[PDB]
């Protein structure tokens, strides 16, 4: 029973390491998709001054 308990923590190891480089990447890609839309005002300010 230890060992099928230990067995099963060590499957389950690289599921939360992935699950976290997911969200990663999830917020890069939101923080990402925030400047592209937020683009053109920068350049609107540039261009006005």
């Amino acid at each position: 029973e230890l060992e099928t308990a230990r067995k099963q923590q060590q499957s389950l190891q690289p599921v939360a390491l992935s699950w976290e480089k997911y969200q990663k990447q999830e917020r890069q890609l939101a923080d990402w998709l925030t400047l592209e839309s937020l683009l053109p005002l920068w350049f609107a300010q540039q261009a006005s001054h």
